[PDB]
């Protein structure tokens, strides 16, 4: 599990959207594994806005942060899990490290902030959702 609050937005891996987050929905991309909600709350989290190949990402099956370097966003294959069929998954980052699907969330930062979440992985692979394009984010 895991969000990112940048501004009035709380993003979250669309298949473990609440309730709440459908009832307050700003924008949903299932081809990104991604969903923003409005929040009553200002967050604290800053979105990067580069070109970074290297960060650190928080693994919540560890408990601990790992350094990575990552793929530039591209449409890659994922395998079926319990939230969607094998299909195409756009904007994924991937990366060597560890993962389990409860660590969906963890947040993936570089130098100049947040840059996704973790969404796929497996074998030893852990994937990305890139925000870093969504720069409506940012404002309103
Ligand atoms: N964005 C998606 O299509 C994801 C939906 C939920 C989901 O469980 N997965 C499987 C991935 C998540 C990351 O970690 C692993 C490690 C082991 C097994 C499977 C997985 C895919
Ligand atoms: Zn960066």
């Amino acid at each position: 599990s895991g969000a990112i609050y940048v501004g009035n937005y709380r993003v979250v891996n669309r298949h473990l959207a609440t309730h709440n987050d459908w009832a307050n929905l700003v924008w949903e991309d299932s081809s990104r594994d991604l969903l923003v909600s409005s929040t009553t709350a200002q967050g604290c989290d800053t979105i990067a806005r580069c070109d970074c190949q290297t960060g650190v990402y928080y693994c919540s099956s560890r408990r601990k942060h790992y350094p990575v370097s990552f793929s530039k966003p591209s449409l890659i294959f994922v395998e079926a899990s319990e939230y969607y069929p094998a299909r195409y998954q756009s904007h994924l980052m991937l990366a060597v490290g560890h993962s389990e699907p409860g660590d969906c969330g963890g947040i993936l930062r570089c130098q100049h902030g947040v840059v996704g979440i973790v969404s796929t992985g497996g074998n030893g692979l852990v994937g990305f959702a890139d925000v870093r394009d969504l720069l409506w984010l940012d404002e309103e």
